[PDB]
C-alpha cells in the first residue's frame, strides 16, 4: 500500500556533476541510514534521468530553463547513482529521457516494458512518499503527478535538494495548491 519513490539520486546532480546541486552528496547519505532506521514502505523505486540522444534538450549554449549542458548520458559516469546510497533496499529503477527531455518520473520505464504507475498500481499501491534532487524540479512534478494519477502523496522536505532558496519556497507553495503533503521524515 505505500511505496518510496527516490528522484534522480545521481552523480551528474551532485557536487563534481555537470548540473551539480549543492547538498546533493550529504543527501545521498542522509537516505541511506533513513531506509536503515525507518523504513514502513511496503516497496522502495527509484528513477533515473538517461539520455542516449534528446536532441535539443541539450545545448552547447544553454539556458537552464529548456536546454541543459549534457548531463546523465548513457554510459558516463553522471548517469549512475551517488556511490553514497544503500542500493540493497531498491525494487525496481524506471529510467526516463532515452530520446526526449524528462520532466516527471511518471515519465519513466522499467528494464521490462513497465511504465511508474503501472508497476505502483500493479502492487496495490496507493500511497507514495517522494525523496531526492531537486525540490523545485523533478521532485515537484513527480510529486504533483502522483496526485494527477490519483495516489496519497506527501514529499520528506528534509530528505530533499534544492536548487536556491527562492525557486524552491515558489515550489512548495506550488505543490500544497496541488494538494501534496509536505512533512519532515
Ligand atoms: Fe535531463
Amino acid at each position: 500500500m505505500r511505496a518510496l519513490i527516490i528522484v534522480d539520486v545521481q552523480n551528474d546532480f551532485c557536487e563534481g556533476g555537470s548540473l551539480a546541486v549543492t547538498g546533493g552528496a550529504a543527501l545521498a547519505r542522509a537516505i541511506s541510514d533513513y531506509l536503515a532506521e525507518a523504513a514502513d514502505y511496503h516497496h522502495v523505486v527509484a528513477t533515473k534521468d538517461f539520455h542516449i540522444d534528446p536532441g535539443d534538450h541539450f545545448s552547447g549554449t544553454p539556458d537552464y530553463s529548456s536546454s541543459w549542458p549534457p548531463h546523465c548520458v548513457s554510459g558516463t559516469p553522471g548517469a549512475d547513482f551517488h556511490p553514497s546510497l544503500d542500493t540493497s533496499a531498491i525494487e525496481a529503477v524506471f529510467y526516463k529521457g532515452a530520446y526526449t527531455g524528462a520532466y516527471s518520473g511518471f515519465e519513466g520505464v522499467d528494464e521490462n516494458g513497465t511504465p511508474l504507475l503501472n508497476w505502483l498500481r500493479q502492487r496495490g499501491v496507493d500511497e507514495v512518499d517522494v525523496v531526492g534532487i531537486a525540490t523545485d524540479h523533478c521532485v515537484r512534478q513527480t510529486a504533483e503527478d502522483a496526485v494527477r494519477n490519483g495516489l496519497a502523496t506527501r514529499v520528506l522536505v528534509d530528505l530533499t535538494a534544492g536548487v536556491s532558496a527562492d525557486t524552491t519556497v515558489a515550489a512548495l507553495e506550488e505543490m500544497r495548491t496541488a494538494s501534496v503533503e509536505l512533512v519532515c521524515s
